């Protein structure tokens, strides 16, 4: 439709024959169910994601199905694709500032995100999840690594390969990232309410600047700090990222309130994305 059909050979020419060397050393590999390569079509920089074989083809076809129906400022934009043999490629609009994970970790010496930018990213990401949920899709892998940032640090949700259409069902194949996954999701339930839980973990990543899981940490899983703060063992202020100078307590506590609500172990007691949107909008009012 709107999507250009590339040959693998065209995308090989765009990506310097899919140079797996990092962009920093002069290759085309930017990040990693596949590797994301930098591409040049004319005067447009693009991101080329090269991905069981029939199950990969389903994730490919799903991404195209979702990206065909879902177009929104807080979602990545598919420019085209390539289906030539056992080599499946998806071409998107280039995101100059990479993933939220990378920027929260200040990877490659990038400056720390201000509270103001962090609040806009949270709102953007929420607006993107709202669009997917309004259009009866469940992401099933909402994480900081799947939230990409454009030139204006506008949040764009990515990776809809495992996305499901939405009456809560169950699955034999349990997918997602443990550190972000809700209890029912880990048990095989498929609900948009599980996406909310995962976002709660992302809101804690934004507040703390800490990764969802760290082997050499206590607690190892970031979601466990909710208990420490509820059992008055620690405070939110003890966990607030020290790499910010513009974080007012009222606003940080307000985002934690949403994160805590999002992270209710009872699916039905979690807020819907529309409420998450409203609460985060009120936070910046
Ligand atoms: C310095 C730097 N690091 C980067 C990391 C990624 C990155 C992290 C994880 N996947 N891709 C990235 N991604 C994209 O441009 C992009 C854009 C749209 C869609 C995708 C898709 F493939 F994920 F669907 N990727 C750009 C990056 N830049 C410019």
């Amino acid at each position: 439709t709107r999507f250009h059909s590339f040959s693998f050979y065209e995308l090989k020419n765009v990506t310097n024959n899919f140079d797996e060397r990092p962009i920093s050393v002069g290759g085309n590999k930017m990040g990693e169910f596949g590797v994301v390569y930098k591409g040049y079509v004319n005067n447009t920089t693009v991101a080329v994601k090269k991905l069981t074989t029939e199950e990969l083809k389903q994730q490919f076809d799903q991404e195209i199905k979702v990206m065909a129906k879902c177009q929104h400022e807080n979602l990545v934009e598919l420019l085209g694709f390539s289906s030539d043999g056992d080599d499946l490629c998806l071409v998107y609009v280039y995101m100059p500032n990479g993933s939220l994970l990378d920027r929260l970790s200040c990877l490659d010496g990038t400056p720390p995100l201000s509270w103001h930018m962090r609040c806009k990213i949270a709102q953007g990401a929420a607006n993107g999840i709202n669009f997917l949920h309004e259009n009866h899709h469940i992401h099933r892998d909402i994480k900081s690594a799947n939230i990409l940032l454009d030139e204006a640090f506008t949040a764009k949700i990515s990776d809809f390969g495992l996305a499901r259409a939405s009456q809560t069902v169950m699955t034999s194949r349990i997918v997602g990232t443990t550190a972000y996954m809700a209890p029912e999701a880990l048990r095989g339930e498929i609900t948009p309410k599980s996406d909310i839980y995962s976002f709660g973990v992302v809101l804690l990543e934004i507040i703390t600047g800490l990764p969802a899981v760290d082997e050499h940490r206590e607690p190892q899983l970031l979601l466990d700090i909710k208990e420490e703060i509820e059992d008055e063992e620690k405070t939110i202020e003890d966990y607030i990222d020290k790499k910010m100078n513009d974080a007012d307590s009222t606003s940080v506590e307000a985002m934690y309130s949403v994160a805590s609500q999002c992270l209710h172990e009872k699916k039905n007691k979690r807020p819907d994305i529309k409420k998450v949107q409203q609460l985060l909008q009120e936070m910046t009012a």
